[PDB]
């Protein structure tokens, strides 16, 4: 139990791409296959929390480490499961 | 009028970086905020098929464009829907 619920861990994804693939395409994927996202290398990023949209950001590079700069945020209702002592 | 199930669409998404921010961190987010994704500039990409983990890959930059090179595929049950005629 957390004395402070603000410490609660939220699952957050950074989505760099989305594509509709048909079963045949999926099925012919293998280690080594290259998927072209077709979008810029300093690309848009959707921030998701539990699969739901939180805002948008832009990939940036910092000393060989990848990061994201937040550009906009949106309001959204996050579900949390909390353990009572 | 889909009569070949091998052509059924699947929504694939590509995700990079950590999957956990606490609430202090999410509530402090604003435009301009920077987030370290806890991965190198290449780094882990997760492939999701309709939101379920389908495999893992690496971000690559092919000719100024973002791509994903597949490294591994995981077994998973995908839910599809067809209109019978």
């Amino acid at each position: 139990p957390l004395t402070d619920l603000n410490q609660l861990p939220v699952q957050v994804s950074f989505e760099v791409g989305r594509q509709i693939l048909d079963w045949h395409t999926l099925t012919s994927l293998e280690p080594g296959s290259l998927i072209d996202l077709t979008t810029p290398v300093d690309g848009e990023v959707r921030l998701l929390a539990n699969g739901r949209l939180l805002g948008h950001g832009r990939l940036v590079e910092i000393q060989g480490r990848l990061g994201v700069r937040i550009e906009r945020l949106t309001e959204v209702t996050i579900s949390l499961e909390v353990l009572f002592q």
